[PDB]
């Protein structure tokens, strides 16, 4: 089997400060990105199924261009830049921290998984939810309770706020139903994983951001 | 407004009575008390009041009460003396006897359903993290590898197949696969983190059916 550029599974990563990676060659760089950015494992995958096939001769020159550019722009030393830096938000400027910090691209996994996860229990949680308040009230009861649980968090979004999504509708109804019902150990265990899996992330996520302002230094 | 033929509100406060307590219940009584703890009850509970909705013509009724007595019956039979008796009891498995005992017992209840929770979202997230990891495998060593050592993990798996006592699940090789790539690549921050992970789970849902086992030979005196 031929991997153009990727390492092998389980393969240990290394990591370069910003000032190290400029100094790569374009090779080194596609491997170094590769193996630390989805987008540019992605593009090294479409550059590495075309590099083997005229009229395809340029599309493969064409891919290569696109994952050395893709490469360069996360060390572009025009978003290294204080001010570009700070034109970032906390999301934006931990992805970047990970490139060049072990520790940050494990506590922005780590962050990421729990995320992940999150959505996926939400998900199994409040479809278990569904079927006992189907059993126990119908299908039309559920259905408008959602309804306005919706449209309440519709109404009362922030313009600033991500949009509001089935997580933030399950999650919700999850952590109400189990408020409202105190008594119901399941509806209770329920809300207890969903805070859990949150408290997770977030703390990753701010340790994330700590090794980030102290690789950067953003000010 | 909607009807609920002996199932209680939603979110609705469960009431627990010990095996002779519930012995000495009515049938309508009883078939709301197991409706609202067994699975197979409340199933019954829904298809004998769908049946009711029917009649309220005669030949129908016909089938009404024969889905009443197979509510009763498999209400009763949750609650038979002849089941209740400690040779009976030492006849069932540790998942049925604990089963038996979340009936009677708030606590015992509590820790299945702690053990039944962790065992739903252990599946799930086995799901979720095997399909990150089997993405990567395909994409750093190709998908006839992947083929391969799945089909590998999944012979030994079957070599040793009395042991699991569960059956060898699409989902029980996949945790393997999980445990073990970690196992052979410790400097996998992404692979051991997915271990842990799993293992997690593992270990929560153990620990919750340990302690519904102490409360269930405490209700049960095995």
């Amino acid at each position: 089997f031929d991997r153009g550029f990727l390492r092998p599974f389980g393969a240990k990563m290394k990591f370069l400060k910003p000032d190290q990676v400029q100094k790569l060659s374009t090779d080194d760089l596609i491997t170094y990105m590769a193996e630390k950015d989805k987008n540019v494992r992605d593009l090294a995958i479409k550059l590495r199924d075309a590099k083997q096939d005229p009229e395809i001769k340029q599309t493969y020159d064409k891919a290569y261009e696109k994952t050395k550019a893709a490469a360069e722009k996360l060390v572009s030393e025009e978003s290294l830049t204080r001010d570009a830096l700070l034109k970032l938000t906390e999301e934006q400027y931990v992805e970047k921290a990970a490139l060049f910090d072990k520790d940050v691209y494990r506590n922005n996994l780590k962050r990421q998984t729990y995320e992940k996860l999150l959505r996926s229990e939400t998900d199994v949680l409040y479809r278990e939810v569904a079927r006992i308040f189907i059993a126990r009230e119908g299908e039309p009861a559920l259905t408008a309770k959602i309804e306005r649980l919706a449209l309440t968090l519709e109404n009362n979004a922030d313009t600033r706020s991500k949009p509001i999504d089935y997580l933030a509708i399950a999650a919700d109804f999850l952590k109400n139903q189990a408020n409202l019902h105190a008594d119901d150990p399941e509806l209770n265990l329920y809300k207890a994983e969903i805070k859990a899996r949150e408290i997770e992330a977030n703390r990753a996520m701010k340790e994330a951001l700590k090794g980030a302002d102290k690789l950067f230094k953003r000010n």
